[PDB]
């Protein structure tokens, strides 16, 4: 009792450790609502926390993870009374503020969402970060003036989280998808995830009535060259490195528009709102998406989407 | 007297584009007067030979932007082998996919020593290109023992041409391609290894310099990995639209980006690369080359403009 398992990051004199540990109630931080760790999932972002060189977390003792969901132990009156399922993501969590890859979390009611009906706390971190990512997309491109009448919608970054996420939730709304990505051997998977058409890494000049970008931008000039008039490309994530920018000119001449998406900061009312919507008309195929791992098989995980061989979706099923 | 030519036209109904006769009437102004035997195919040259093409701006033109043939008249320092390339020859003024072709003295380079007309063409501007993005390269310190040279040129004219020039130079060669039926063939060229960014494993600085012919549109993960003191060559054209890069890789690594121009190269260092061309810089074509009739230069037009030409492709008039 008292006394729990984590993956932990440290970081001494020119040396490194990133492993599962066991460590205590006492290690974790100033808190005012008390989480017993159901699920959480690995991200890319979650991928350079686990690296002393990811340039995310910049305190030592650590406890990485920006995706949460479980039931509260204990807490205050935040509008959370003990055993309600919770899910957390974004804000501080797994970035300056300990988080989801332990068996208990302890953070501020303010960055809670209940979670909904018609989501599990399983498909809740099925969904996570890049589910939250890929649902705030489309909802920004839909108050942009987006519906499936429109035309064709691309998704690049189609076999990561992100993307994969993306895809199901568009082909699922009516949308005709056409999903890119840079590995063979994975058209077949996208085709299931609802895709019309897959496309190999590389009608005139105006195709996609908007495009979903989830690679930190760096094909928006493959994108920008087949946008419809009226278009709008929603981007987040990170590409892996070495930036790739834009030029202004094709946004002006078809009057194109970029949305950044950012799912860390987001607004608890827009926050509640994409979360219904996550659990309604925004649901993805979650069983033929993610996959389940448990906290001692997270080392790997961390490994492989860091190197870029993860496709859909990880939870890690905590304890 | 009267002679065949591939001649693009367009009025205001119609774009015609084929090879019909035209007389010694049709060329423009010119001291030189040159017979062509060889010209070559090249991605530019199938941009003129379209409407949307922004490369030809006045009317009745004849494509090719390379020469290569004997002389018949002319008043610059007869029957002298002589090469074209550049300059307004694919572009302004008529070209070489012609039977014969008036152009300026100023423009030609002397067909050099171990050299044949054939095998000019086969190197031709993208020839040209590559070999001058090589010497670009080495006159900034570059030398096979500084590390393995990145081409991204792939089965590009220029880049197919880059690689065989850079594994006879004794360079390690590392190729990059999107087509998996060209491995094979990028390996029998000289290159050591063929790619298919991630940020685990280690790639952080192992390339000594890049030849990128794709108008630095790999310019973004390739600076990420260049060793310190490194420099890519760029050149040519993208496939559409511009790729710009961020600025601070090249400072933080002390990187140099050098811009390749063909068309307005100066003479003087034109016939130094020709006679590198001829020498240590002389691509194996053996295996880089083919060869195809006037009248079937409109299908190769049409295919390297939908990307589907590997290595190059000679005229013979
Ligand atoms: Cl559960």
């Amino acid at each position: 009792m008292s006394a729990f398992q984590a993956f932990v990051v440290n970081k001494t004199e020119t040396e490194f450790t990133a492993g599962v540990q066991t460590i205590s109630m006492d290690d974790l931080p100033e808190g005012d609502v008390l989480v017993r760790v159901h699920y959480s999932s690995v991200n890319y972002k979650d991928g350079l926390a686990s690296i002393p060189d990811g340039k995310i977390v910049k305190t030592x003792p650590f406890v990485p993870g920006i995706d949460l969901a479980g039931v509260v132990v204990s807490s205050q009156h935040p509008r959370f009374r003990e055993g309600d399922e919770v899910i957390a993501t974004g804000y501080e969590i797994g970035v300056t503020h300990f988080g989801g890859y332990s068996e208990y979390a302890r953070l501020h009611g303010e960055w809670l969402v209940p979670l909904p009906k018609g989501l599990t706390l399983k498909e809740a971190m099925a969904i996570g970060t890049a589910g939250f990512t890929a649902a705030l997309s489309i909802h920004r491109l839909e108050e942009h003036g987006l519906t499936p009448e429109r035309g064709p919608v691309l998704v690049t970054g189609a076999t990561g989280g992100v993307g994969s996420l993306a895809v199901s939730m568009l082909a699922k709304r009516g949308y005709t998808v056409e999903a890119s990505t840079g590995k063979a051997a994975e058209h077949d998977y996208l085709r299931v995830l609802g895709a019309k058409e897959v496309l190999a890494r590389e009608l005139d000049k105006q195709r996609w009535a908007a495009a979903v970008d989830p690679v930190g931008g760096r094909t928006l000039a493959t994108v920008l060259s087949r946008m419809r008039y009226g278009g709008a490309v929603a981007v987040s994530g990170l590409t892996g490195g070495a930036e790739v920018p834009t030029t202004v000119h094709p946004f002006i001449l078809r009057g194109v528009s970029l949305l950044g998406i950012d799912s860390v900061y987001c607004p608890m009312d827009l926050r509640l709102r994409i979360w219904e919507r996550l659990a309604g008309d925004l649901k993805p195929d979650l069983e033929r998406i993610a996959q389940e791992i448990s906290l001692a098989e997270l080392p790997q995980a961390l490994k492989r989407i860091l190197r870029g061989e993860l496709r859909g979706r990880t939870v890690v099923r905590l304890a």
